């Protein structure tokens, strides 16, 4: 029984999963991006070879921004990320 809650601040980010799949994750202060995929993957147990993340620019219309995998996950909270092969 989803959809039906007041407006509140939730610490979660949108990760891009292949096959049109989408899942949000909550991170603790001092967390890294490498860890941001641990919570989403923990549920499916899928071990990939190479993955890369990109955060979308909120200043322009819709560009691509390369970020570090060891970057603070709580710093990109409420935003969206995108991972690709190699």
């Amino acid at each position: 029984g989803p959809l039906g809650s007041p407006s509140k601040t939730s610490n979660t980010i949108r990760v891009f999963l292949p096959n049109k799949q989408r899942t949000v994750v909550n991170v603790r202060n001092g967390m890294s991006l490498h860890d941001c995929l641990m919570k989403a993957l923990k549920v499916r147990g899928l071990q990939p070879e190479c993955c890369a993340v990109f955060r979308l620019l909120h200043e322009h219309k819709g560009k691509k921004a390369r970020l570090d995998w060891n970057t603070d996950a709580a710093s990109l909270i409420g935003e969206e990320l995108q991972v690709d092969f190699l």
